[PDB]
């Protein structure tokens, strides 16, 4: 039932998923002036050299690039984390217009899109068990602005027309997610949730301060996808973002400045 519309969008979610009005929901606005610098936060360690992508999938809400997470191949550690967290999939959130699309905001500024690289804590042995734990996921969030093309993104954009509608999927091997990272790993970090149902409160969010630039033609290709399945009426996959939620009793920490 849930989705992104007038009748089943974010403002409706709490009827099926009451944790939508919980104590540590995401995303949030990052108020850069009131983020606390923590000189004890460590550099983020992103070890993606052995990554193995498998498939790309239109799930009706976004597209996911899935990875083999059956060994320690692509891992996030360090930063604010105590564990080792395995990459399972990345996906994006984007807008109908370049002026919106991100889930997190920075001093109320929306970006055109937001990449989420989803990782699960290896102490829990698999993703489905990890989402049931308060320290089960680490999601690395990267803002996209429209400008110059991101060449490392183009392999993703070029396959989208094969997964146009809900439930479609395609082989997607040898994709290197290092091509999607900005130069700096400076980040903000806070405890939150999945930003789609089931909205579980299992995520340590790590949001990079520096956005990547993508071209207008790259983001236009994301907006040609469909939320509907093949042979159902066309509804463009745009505006699949959840807006900022109340910060409540949380402090956002900065690794920098
Ligand atoms: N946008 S998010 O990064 O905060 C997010 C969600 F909001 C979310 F609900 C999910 S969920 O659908 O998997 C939770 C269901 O137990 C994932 N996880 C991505 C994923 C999806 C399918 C298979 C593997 C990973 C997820 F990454
Ligand atoms: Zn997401």
């Amino acid at each position: 039932h849930w989705g992104y519309g007038k009748h089943n969008g974010p403002e409706h979610w709490h009827k099926d998923f009451p944790i939508a009005k919980g104590e540590r929901q995401s995303p949030v606005d990052i108020d850069t002036h009131t983020a606390k610098y923590d000189p004890s936060l460590k550099p983020l360690s992103v070890s993606y050299d052995q990554a193995t992508s498998l498939r790309i999938l239109n799930n009706g809400h976004a597209f996911n690039v899935e990875f083999d997470d059956s060994q320690d191949k692509a891992v996030l550690k360090g930063g604010p984390l105590d564990g080792t967290y395995r990459l399972i999939q990345f996906h994006f959130h984007w807008g109908s217009l370049d002026g919106q699309g991100s889930e997190h905001t920075v001093d109320k500024k929306k970006y055109a899109a937001e990449l989420h690289l989803v990782h699960w804590n290896t102490k829990y042995g698999d993703f489905g068990k990890a989402v049931q734990q308060p320290d089960g996921l680490a999601v690395l969030g990267i803002f996209l602005k429209v400008g110059s093309a991101k060449p490392g993104l183009q392999k993703v954009v070029d396959v989208l027309d094969s997964i146009k509608t809900k439930g479609k999927s395609a082989d997607f091997t040898n994709f290197d997610p290092r091509g999607l990272l900005p130069e700096s790993l400076d980040y903000w970090t806070y405890p939150g949730s999945l930003t789609t149902p089931p909205l579980l409160e299992c995520v340590t969010w790590i949001v990079l301060k520096e956005p990547i630039s993508v071209s207008s033609e790259q983001v236009l290709k994301f907006r040609k996808l469909n939320f509907n399945g093949e042979g159902e009426p066309e509804e463009l996959m745009v505006d699949n973002w959840r807006p900022a939620q109340p910060l409540k009793n949380r402090q956002i920490k900065a690794s920098f400045k």
